[PDB]
Formats: C-alpha cells, sequence, structure tokens
C-alpha cells in the first residue's frame, strides 16, 4: 500500500467530497477519463472497491470511508509542516543555537535576550565554554554560530571580527595613579600584581608585554576568576589586567577604576563563525545581522 | 503549496535521514544515487528551505528536515493503519487490540498475547514494546487501548492497577562461590566484580539504592544497556549483575546461569496495567484484561 | 629510563596538549612549528609510546599523552611551589596561609582576604578557588589551612562551623511588573520566563524542589551554567532566575537588577569552614580565622 | 624556576647526596667542574646559595632543602609514569574500549568476559548501540576498535571480516515443516509471520530475498525485539527470520526450531574495524589477535 500515489488520494478525497468523478476533474483541472483510471488503479492497489453508485451520487464502502480519514490525516499533517516552514521563514518560529568564549559572557547573554523580546517565538540555546569544548562542537556541527577570540586554523570557518576586547590595568579608586594621564608603563614596576592563572591567554598577552617593556611587578596573588580578581582589587590586594567588558555595571562612583597606563589597552578581538559550507538559518543569519549592527556603535 | 510533494520523494527523503546517507539510501530504494540527489533536490525546491547539509564528509539534517523527517514518520504510519484496517475488513476481523507496554513487559506479554489470540482468532492485535517517555506520548495522543508500565507518569490522568510482580534478583554463573548457598548477607556483594546498567536506568537507581543503604561497595566492572548483553557478559564470567527476574524467561537448557539468594533481594517492583481518563473499554479490551488479570494471578517468576 | 627527557621537552608537549594544536603550542612558546614538532617526536621516543595521534585534521591525545599531562602538570605545580618557598625565604616573609573555597564564594573571600593582608603584611596568601569535588582531593592531601564549604563532606573527619548565611532568591530587572511589591505569593511565578541552571547543580535540584514541592510550574527559557552569565541574560529582558544574593556584590551602580520578595524565599544555605580534625592550627590559620569570624558574624547580604 | 634543567636537578640532588662535587660526579660520569658550574648556574637561576660547606662537607642551606625535597618529588613523579607506561606495554594496566552493533550482543560481551579473566588489570567499556551512534563515535575517535554488520563508507576504516551472521527461519517445535530438509522456499508462502520493525537491517535483507522469490507471507505482528518475537513464536503467533545467535542459550530440548529452508541461511557477516592512520595500543592489537582466534573456528547455535 506504499504503491498508492499523493496525486491518487488528493483524486479520490475530491471524488468522495463530491459525489462523481466529474466534479472532482473539475476542482482539479484535470479530465473527467483520467480521474477514473487514477480511482481503478487505486482501488486495484487498495485491493477492495473504494465507491458504491446510489442514484445519482458515488458513496463510500467501508474501506472508501476508513481511506477517507486516513487522507484527511495525512492532508492535515502536510499542512500543518507547511505553517511550520511558513513560521520558520517568517522568523516566528524555529532554534538558535550559540556556543561563546567565556569572555563574550559579559555581552551576549544580554544581547541575546533584547533579540528574543523582539522575536519571541524563536527558542535559544546558549552555551558559555572554553576553547577545547567549542573546537569539539564545531567538530561535529552542534551549533548555527560560535563567538571566539582566536579561530582554530584547523577547522574550515567562515568568520570575521565584530567587537574589540580591550584588556586594561584595573585598580581601587584610591591608587594614587588613579586620574593621572599619558602614565608610562614603567610606572608598573614593584606594584602588588593579581595575576590569572597559568595558561590563560589574558596571562600569557599580560606577560608577553610585561617582558617587551622590562617590567617586574609583585604577584601577590594568582587567582582564576575575573570576578573573584575585581573583588580582590576591591579588598586592596593590588591590581590587575582584565577584559574591560568585566567592568559593565560599574557606573560614575565606582570602587574600581582604570589606570590609563602607556602600551594599554592590550587589543583583542571577538569573532563570529560557522562552518564553512553550511546552510545558515533564517534566524541565524536574521542573528547575526542584528549582532554585527549593535556592536558597531558600542562603546 | 506541498501537495507538489510526492511520496516517493518522502521515502527518498526518509531513508536518506535514517541512514545519512545516499548511497545506503540509493541501495535500500533500488535507484541510483542520482536519482536519490535529484528526487532531494526537487522536494528541497518544494519545501523551499534545505533539507540537508553537507559539511566535509557527513550529512546533517537541517531543522526544517528534522521536522519534515517526524512529518514523513507520522504519514508513513497512517498508511501502515490504513494497511492494517484493510487486511482486517477482508479477513471479517471482529476488531483488533492496541497495546503498548514497558520494555521490560517484552518477556510475558507477547508469549501471553499468542495464547489468548488463541482463544480467539476473530482478533488482531498490535503490539508497541517501548520507554517510558514514549508511553507518555502514546497515552496524551489516546494511541492505543490499554498500556502495560512498571511507573504510571503522574502526567496523565489514569485508571491503572497492579498485575504482575516484577523481583529484581541477583544473577550469577552457576559456578560463582555463593551458588546454591542459602541466606547469604547482602555484605557478601562487597568487592564482587559486578555489571551495572546505564545512568538514567531505574534498574541502576534501585540497585545503588539498596547498596548505599547497607554501605555495600562494588566493583563495577562495565555498564550495558542492554539485559541480554548482561547476561551474556555474566555467562563470560565478567561478574555478578542485578536484572529482572524475567530476563531468565529466554534463557534456555545450554545456559550457565543462577540467582544468588541475598538477603534483602528481591527488590520489590510490579508492572501496572492501565486505561485513560475514565474513557469506556470495548469489549476486546475487557476480554484481554479480564484474560491478561487471570494468567497473571499466580504466574512464577523463571528460575523458581 | 625517563630521566633522558628534558624539561623544555615537557614544556612543549604540555602547551601542545593544552592547545590541541603544534602551531598554537609554537605561537606561545616563541618557536617554530617545525620545532615544537621535532621536540614531541623526541620526547614519544624517549617515552617508548606514542602521546598524540593524528585523525584527519584533528589532534587527539593518546593514554600515554594524557598519564604524561598530569605528570606535567604535577611537576610544573612543584617548581610553583618552589619558587613561592623562595621568595617567602627572600622576602623574609612570616609565612604564608593557605586557602581553599567553593567556587560560590568569591563573592566575599578574595575581598575580605585583601583587607585582611591590609592588617597583617606579613603574611602571604594562596586562594584556590573550586568545586566541591576539588576540595575534598585536596582535604585527602592535607593542601590546606582552612576549608570553605556550602556541605561538610562526611567522608571526612573535619572540626567545622557556619559562618555566613548563604540566602539564594529570586532576582528580576527593576523594570518587572512584581518590582517593589511586599508578602508575593509564590504562586506568582509560575508561568514565567525563567533562566535555569546547568543539570545536576546545588542550585537548579534546590529550586526544581521547592517549585515541585510548593506546585510551580515555570517556563524555562534558557540553561546557563554560568552565574554572571544569567545576571546578564536578566539585564536583556530574557526572564528572572535563582541565584545566591551574594552574586550581587559584583553589581554597580549601572545594574538594572533587584530581587523580587517572593514568599518562601530566600532559600536558605550556609558556608563553613573547616579543617582536618584535631589537627592544630598555625597562628598565622588563628588569627585569619578570628577575622573571618569577626568580619562575618554581622555581614549583611547585598542588596 | 623554570630555566633550571632536569640534568642540572639531578647533578644537585647527587650533590646533596654525598655532601661532595667530586663524589657526586663519580656517580654521574661527569668531571668535577662541570658539576661546580651547574650548581652554580642553578644557585644563580634559583636566586639564592643552595650549599655551604662546613668542615669537610657540603650542607644545604635553607632553599637547598626545600629544593632537595622538590627534587625527589619530581623524580619520584616521573619513575611513576615510567612503572605506567612499562604496565602498559605489557599489558598489566590500560584501557579497552569496544562499541558493537546491536546483534553482537549474544557473543561479544561473553569473550570479552574471557578475554578479561586473562588479563585482570585491563579497564574495559562495551558500549551496544545502532549503526548511527556507531558512526558518531567513530567521527569523533571514541574507540579503540569498532563491530559492525555493514562498514560505512564514508569513514576512513581498516577493517576486515570475522565471523558469519545467519539468519534462520525459526519456529515453535511443533510446527508442520519441523524435522523436514530442503524445503521449498515457496512453502512460506500464506505462512504466518513476525517481520522486524520498519527500517531494520533483518528486515529488508528478508524483504529482498521475499520479493526475489515471488514469496507472500502472511504479516501476523510487527516487533521491534528479537526476544519479543522469539516470545511470540513461542505463543504460537507465526514464525519469523532472526539472527541464529538470538538462540545461543538454546539446547536440545527446545520449544524453538530451525526450519531448513531453501534460500536460507541468508549469510550476513560481522567486522572488526578501527578508523585508518590511527596506531593500534597494546592491549587494543593483543584483543583483535583472540577475537579472530576464538572466532575462527566458532559454529553458531543449534
Ligand atoms: O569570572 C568569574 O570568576 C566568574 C566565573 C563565572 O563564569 C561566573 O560565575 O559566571
Ligand atoms: O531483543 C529485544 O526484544 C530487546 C533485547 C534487548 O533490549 C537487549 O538486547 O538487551
Amino acid at each position: 500500500h506504499m504503491q498508492a500515489t499523493l496525486h491518487q488520494l488528493k483524486v479520490f478525497e475530491a471524488t468522495a467530497r463530491h459525489g462523481s468523478f466529474t466534479r472532482a476533474a473539475e476542482e482539479l483541472y484535470i479530465t473527467q477519463p483520467t480521474v477514473s483510471s487514477q480511482i481503478k488503479q487505486l482501488s486495484k492497489t487498495v485491493g477492495l472497491p473504494l465507491f458504491e453508485q446510489i442514484g445519482k451520487r458515488l458513496y463510500l464502502t467501508e474501506a472508501g470511508q476508513e481511506l477517507l480519514v486516513t487522507c484527511q490525516d495525512i492532508f492535515q499533517r502536510l499542512d500543518n509542516f507547511a505553517m511550520k516552514v511558513a513560521d520558520i521563514k517568517g522568523t516566528k518560529q524555529g532554534r538558535l543555537r550559540l556556543a561563546v568564549i567565556t569572555t563574550a559572557k559579559y555581552f551576549i547573554p544580554r544581547l541575546l535576550g533584547e533579540f528574543i523580546q523582539k522575536y519571541p517565538g524563536i527558542e535559544v540555546s546558549l552555551k558559555v565554554t572554553n576553547h577545547e569544548q567549542i573546537r569539539h562542537r564545531m567538530q561535529n556541527n552542534e551549533d548555527d554560530l560560535y563567538i571566539v577570540s582566536e579561530p582554530p586554523e584547523e577547522i574550515d570557518l567562515n568568520y570575521q571580527p565584530f567587537l574589540d576586547n580591550p584588556l586594561v590595568v584595573i585598580a581601587r579608586r584610591d591608587h594614587p595613579l588613579a586620574g593621572k594621564s599619558n602614565i608610562p608603563i614603567t610606572a608598573l614596576n614593584d606594584e602588588a600584581f593579581i595575576m590569572r592563572e597559568k595558561g590563560s591567554g589574558t596571562r600569557l598577552a599580560v606577560q608577553n608585554l610585561f617582558h617587551r617593556h622590562y617590567v617586574d611587578v609583585r604577584v601577590r596573588l594568582e587567582l582564576g576568576s575575573n570576578e573573584a580578581i575585581k573583588q580582590a582589587i576591591a579588598g586592596g590586594m593590588g591590581i590587575s589586567v582584565l577584559s574591560q567588558h568585566t567592568l559593565v555595571s560599574e557606573g560614575a562612583r565606582s570602587e574600581l577604576t582604570i589606570l590609563d597606563i602607556d602600551e594599554f589597552p592590550i587589543k583583542r578581538r571577538w569573532y563570529v563563525a560557522n562552518l564553512a559550507g553550511k546552510q545558515l538559518s533564517v534566524i541565524t543569519q536574521t542573528f547575526l545581522d542584528y549582532l554585527m549592527a549593535v556592536t558597531k556603535n558600542m562603546p
């Protein structure tokens, strides 16, 4: 019974609705003898008579009544799918999956929550993790878009930069250098310093810049957590270098401050990426556009 | 619209998704791979979204594809159902029983169901053996006349009752040092090489809870999702395990297995049969329900 | 034997394993991709087993690689520890406080620890911030002077004591129709956008439970394992969530966040300071422990 | 710090142990002035004196004393990794990961069980799953060996066949055709038959052979489960075709039997595969050799 055609079902259902081959033909802009043979073929496939002529009309047999609701269910299901596809296309349904490097937690979720108010039907997933996780997900095509800091050479990606990630010297509001301008980088000599964990991107960049300019800091502490570091600074433990976006909620009157040391900010970027040769969904390309938009004139 | 799709196109798509391969699909359907290729391109144009993405040497379903695949499986199911009604008409069948049972009831239901049709050749049967999730799915859609579960879901308005006990027992190979001994305390399982079921499993839960309650530390040698695989692993002397005693129904004259007589075993579970939200039952459904209740009333577990 | 190996070799290896890439490792170590490659194979012969395997464009660490990686990390830690004793000797310091604390305590311990240091300038400090499991290993290895945990482990013999409350609260944006309202029924939450923590977490469990133990069905809009990310999600209007009130300490003057006074909240949790049972506290430990207790005794939670 | 070499620590540790440069240099088959200059360089990088001479002997400074303990730990940790590498090479420790296609559940776990008895140090994972799951594992390199019916072309694999998977017609012991021989395949026409699920491997291989010999069976039931089917057979609901390894536990006095039909068994195979280019661990190669051996002689059940 898979040998039946959709077209033969479409003829059958019309022929049952109306009571005649001819009325059906007129609806389906085909010929009455095409309808009759289509029905004979379909009855041969089913194995039973579908119709009985009584007076001027074709009435359904038991097997025909069953096939009618079978046809109605099937056509219902296709319509339903057609509705899905239409909602997808007009960004009123669908799924957006983002995997994002850790440092981007300070903007991405907020952007993403703005975007959903503007497209409520969308369902979202956000994964916030490290470079190794992200590489794995990329290898398995798990998300629509990936936001990273350093696009992995060994994976075919389509990407571009969209937002600068300055690393800046952060201090407590009462530090001597606070408010001072054009401060030479040698001024960091002998300063209590809170270092990020070994093997961190941030650590490595901070150390490289410090080796280049002969600066020797007193490492008071080593932590793995930017929040922890901000807190340690507040507590007087020292200064550090962190991504400026860690300062997003800080206002006019803050316990923290940026120092204005020369050779800073250490300049780094965030990229958007998708796998090379990927079919970008409607909402993905929509989101991509909205992203580049809101982060172009973003301080 | 979407009535421009053909049933052949959906067959080709549904087999491609299933196999993850134009080649394997073409083999199944007795067609050339370019036929597969162009049928998919055509259908894909008709829908107006991509259904597949080929990233490297790997084929993936898009969102729209994932959604069409469910649509194809519903449609095909409905055509199977119609084919069955037709056979039932042709054979002047009195009507058809619809049963969905939890996985572990495959070791008593099918056989029992054979012996039930013996008594009424006027009746036909559609047995679905599946997990709890799929049973709850079928339950929301009124898909079946009776449901057999280990744990009736709290989401649904059911009319359930228990009918057969499901004792979980310790199983070893006939040559195990504790084999044929009596009244062994549960502490003797300390350090035994043990084969655990997979993580989400309620069998695993029941066992992990009971062992935690008795401060029993076993050496987990293996995790397996399959009862049959476990039984085979026990036969090869990998260790012992805890399984539903009914899994021994399929254990023949060549079997090396035995039940160790451990204190606080069996873990007592049972099976429930369930109607749905006070909806009345056919004469068939009730003739079967009475059958179930009779035959199982005093049915001994295997290896008694 | 393995004394044939070189520390530079081990340093090249560990960077390769860490990066998943000879090129990215080569950039970090200020050297050449051929030299990384060279130095790894030189090391591989010495070991007697392959340390990596390349399938397609993917670089995988072998079983011997994975073992070597752990060995390299232990070794490098010991060298870093030696360098700290040296800087302590040469800095003519009074001594060093070692402290390991549960992840959620980063929102008070590091600040407090600064202030303590300002009070005792001869003391150096090591602050490890990590999860519960890892605090157990560290406990078993007598690694630290004091441990701060959300629940003391049963398998370890510990003197302990609670010192600060950990209220979990409902957090929302200040434009929310429930902002500024008193004595709100818990049932007001149901059918509301909600950001849920990751599966099998202290926090998610403790709110799924209290939502079924007071009959509340919520619309889960997102899943995140980062507290900061959730707060950012709330600022963007994504929904509400339940977080430790202490996560609000880093919420500056531009914050658009608030706590909703929902009935049957706060969910109440605690922090405990613990040491190994019977084991004498150093003068330094003791001085800190006293400072801790004083400062936290009447410490109000943020907002 | 970390400009220090490992040989500098080794020379340092000998020097502390003997209390002289000379006795240390004799142990390391090097000269006395290499030792001195080595220690002096190390003393520079450390930033403090490591030794002081008291009387006839070099004694450790405070820094020296700490350096000695950190050296003994480093050397210790380094020897441990060598014990592991040695244990691995001689199969006394290590990991074997197998992922197998569903139907191999009736034999792989048993063999694996027998194998582990010989090598008790080894940890094992066995994953029993479908072709799609197996492909994902193959793509992410999650296991040592894969056991499959049909290796997927789009993945680079070294593979070889090792055991036949005959599909045979199965009935209840009282079936009319039981005991018979050279039964015509057309005997099955009109016969009550229990089919495997749509899209199965087995259902396809069965529907090929039936369309080819114009065979029309009375499909009484469809089921997803080999165990269920065997039970349904036993309950009188029909006959079916299943892999012969389903019958592994059945002895001479079984409620089941195999019907000796023309064009049967449908011959299918199992293969062992690993990814191409990948080099097999020592325990993996061991297992492979063992698998081929025990299967070479192996008869199907009954
Ligand atoms: O940056 C930190 O320390 C916080 C770590 C984090 O992901 C968070 O709590 O969101
Ligand atoms: O074969 C069946 O019906 C299911 C068998 C099973 O689930 C198992 O292989 O463990």
